[PDB]
Parts: C-alpha cells; sequence; structure tokens
C-alpha cells in the first residue's frame, strides 16, 4: 500500500485483531512522516499538520454543558460552528434549533475548537464565555477549529456524547449555515417502526465517490495520502442518526484513523459497523434558494444565511394553512 493513510489503517488492523493506545494519546509531533511519505514538504500546510498530528486524539473539553442531558432527550441537535460565528447560532437559537420538552424533549449544543491567538484570530474568547453562560449550549475542545480537523470534531462530539448524552433517542448533526425543518425531523422520526429506528442514519448519501484529485479543489486529497475508493457517506451539511448508533459509532472510531474530510470518516466508520447510510431526498444538500411549500417537506436546506434561517422559520410556521 503506498499510501499512508492506506498503510496505517491497514496496521492499524492488525493491532486490534491481537493474537489469542499510541494512535490516540501520542500529541507529539511524529517527525517520521516527513520521511515516509514522499513529497511530503510540498504538501499544502494542512496536509503536514494532519499527518504530524493525526495520532493525538485526547483533547480535553474547555467548556461543557454537563446537565445538558440531565433529562433524557427525544432529540440531539449538534451544529458544528466557529467562535466568530455569533449570528449564524442566535438565529438557529430563535428558528429551528429552539429547545423543548412532554416526552419529545429537544436539547441543543453547538461544536466548537479553538481560534487561538497564535494562527491571528481575534480576542473573542471573553464573549464566547459570556455567550455560554447565557445560554448554556456550548461546547468547546482545546483543538486548532479547522478544516481538516473536522473528523476531530466529530470524534470528539462522539465522545460527549458517550460519556454526557448517552441516552438521547436520535441525534441530529449538521452545520451552523443549514436550515433544518425540525418540525418534520420529529415527525419522520415519531413515525419510524422499531426496527428501521435503532440503527437509523439518514442524509443526502453519496454513492461510487473517490477522493478529488485535482489540487486546486477543496477536497482534494492526494494520491500519496489515500488511495481506492470513498464508502458511501451522508454528506452536505446534516445527517440525523439514531442514538443507539451513535454509541456504536464512537466506540469505533478508535479503529478508524482519522480522515481530512469529516463526512467521508463517518462513512468509513459505518463500513466498519457493516451499515450503509440510507440516502433520503429530504436532505437537499442542493438547493440555491417565493416557495415556502418546498420547505414544508424537506427535511434539511443547505445552505442558509442567519436573516433567512429566521424568515424561513417564520413562514414555515403559518406554511400548513398557506401551503
Ligand atoms: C488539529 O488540532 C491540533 C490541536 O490544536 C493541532 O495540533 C497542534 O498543531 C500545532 C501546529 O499548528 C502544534 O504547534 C507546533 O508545536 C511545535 C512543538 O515543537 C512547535 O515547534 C511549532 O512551532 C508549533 O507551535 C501543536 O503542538 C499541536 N498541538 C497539539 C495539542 O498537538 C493540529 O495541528 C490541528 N490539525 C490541523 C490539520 O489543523
Ligand atoms: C494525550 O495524552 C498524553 C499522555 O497521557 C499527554 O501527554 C498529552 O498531553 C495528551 N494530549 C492532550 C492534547 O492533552
Ligand atoms: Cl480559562
Ligand atoms: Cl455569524
Amino acid at each position: 500500500p503506498e499510501a499512508y493513510w492506506n498503510r496505517e489503517q491497514e496496521k492499524l488492523n492488525r493491532q486490534y485483531n491481537p493474537i489469542l493506545i499510541s494512535h490516540l494519546n501520542y500529541c507529539e509531533p511524529d517527525l517520521r512522516v516527513t520521511s515516509v511519505v514522499t513529497g511530503f514538504n510540498n504538501l499544502p500546510d494542512r496536509f503536514k499538520d494532519f499527518l504530524l498530528y493525526l495520532r493525538c486524539r485526547n483533547y480535553s473539553l474547555l467548556i461543557d454543558q454537563p446537565d445538558k442531558c440531565a433529562k433524557k432527550p427525544f432529540l440531539l441537535l449538534a451544529i458544528k460552528s466557529l467562535t466568530p460565528h455569533f449570528a449564524r447560532r442566535q438565529a438557529i437559537r430563535e428558528s429551528w434549533g429552539q429547545e423543548s420538552n412532554g416526552n419529545q424533549t429537544v436539547v441543543r449544543v453547538f461544536l466548537l475548537g479553538q481560534t487561538p491567538p497564535e494562527d491571528n484570530h481575534p480576542d473573542l474568547s471573553d464573549m464566547l464565555k459570556f455567550e455560554s453562560e447565557k445560554h448554556q449550549d456550548i461546547l468547546m475542545w482545546n483543538y486548532r477549529d479547522t478544516f481538516f480537523n473536522l473528523s476531530l470534531k466529530e470524534v470528539l462530539f462522539l465522545r460527549w456524547v458517550s460519556t454526557s448524552c448517552p441516552d438521547t433517542e436520535f441525534v441530529f448533526k449538521g452545520d451552523d449555515d443549514v436550515f433544518v425543518n425540525t418540525h418534520h425531523i420529529l415527525n419522520y422520526l415519531n413515525s419510524l417502526s422499531k426496527t428501521k429506528a435503532k440503527d437509523l442514519f439518514i442524509g443526502d448519501v453519496i454513492h461510487n465517490a473517490g477522493p478529488h484529485r485535482d489540487k486546486k479543489l477543496k477536497y482534494y486529497i492526494p494520491e500519496v495520502v489515500y488511495s481506492g475508493l470513498y464508502p458511501p457517506y451522508a454528506g452536505g451539511g446534516g445527517f440525523l442518526y439514531s442514538g443507539h448508533l451513535a454509541l456504536r459509532l464512537y466506540h469505533i472510531t478508535d479503529q478508524v484513523h482519522l480522515y481530512p474530510i469529516d463526512d467521508v470518516y463517518t462513512g468509513m466508520c459505518l463500513q466498519k459497523l457493516g451499515l450503509v447510510p440510507e440516502k433520503h431526498k429530504g436532505f437537499r444538500t442542493f438547493d440555491i434558494e417565493n416557495n415556502i411549500c418546498s420547505y414544508v417537506d424537506l427535511m434539511l436546506v443547505h445552505s442558509r444565511k442567519p436573516q433567512e434561517m429566521i424568515d424561513i422559520w417564520s413562514q414555515l410556521q403559518s406554511a400548513h394553512l398557506k401551503c
């Protein structure tokens, strides 16, 4: 196996089939990638950091909401966000991300990493703390919140679900620029039979995909780093799954090396469990933009601005009448 990820994952498979934890807590830079990865020095900076710190995922929680799931939630909303996105998070709080309760309790968390000053980010830590005290929906870990560290955001969130919210019935994970018709989510979840609910995982699933080889593309992956195809994976900006599956997914994450694209990593983890994400037409990653009617029978639409999220949500409340 010439590609680095394939070779490391293959060695990891041998580790987890022992005869008859250094890839999870080794947080010093793995200077070995310098020599074994051909052309390491001309790879972009994001690939260098990813390869160097691939074996470290024991990052701690700087901001936590321990009593978030004191009450068994029916649906846990887990929204990926960045420190400066105060308006996106607030618009979500006021529209589709509203918490609720009586057997259908809805709880909300925002998943943040660090935007550290050493990367020239403006110091917004005081406002972030003020926001966390006021809305109590901020979870923040001490890792650099970057594009290629989104798999870390995934794994660390699944860890938090395991320790702090293991009894949530269902989990929705999505981006902070996606509108979610949470009314339609709850209706769909309530309609599920017990067999389909237990290992539920639906989204905008992509089949027969592979790494983009064009260096200019955002999702570009060099052949040096990864070879082969991509598993079926839910992409876009949101997928929905059962809490039972989340607990299974987290325990398999140790057996799968982190991958630079977090959605592919989640698809990989599903493949390791022998599961297949289910494609649902209601997840329209793909839809630019009146027509409130499309919004009643959708589950989520990517993507929307803060103002649009509130505008669509207010309209959506009167849509059973109009549409
Ligand atoms: C994902 O997040 C982790 C956690 O923040 C990042 O790891 C950190 O990476 C930086 C490099 O940007 C490391 O800083 C370097 O440390 C060496 C130590 O000798 C120093 O010589 C350099 O000048 C630089 O300061 C930092 O140690 C490391 N932190 C931990 C806890 O491992 C990682 O880079 C992120 N990955 C991506 C792809 O962004
Ligand atoms: C991970 O664990 C090792 C060994 O316990 C520790 O030295 C390291 O600082 C930990 N990593 C982080 C990011 O805390
Ligand atoms: Cl502090
Ligand atoms: Cl914002």
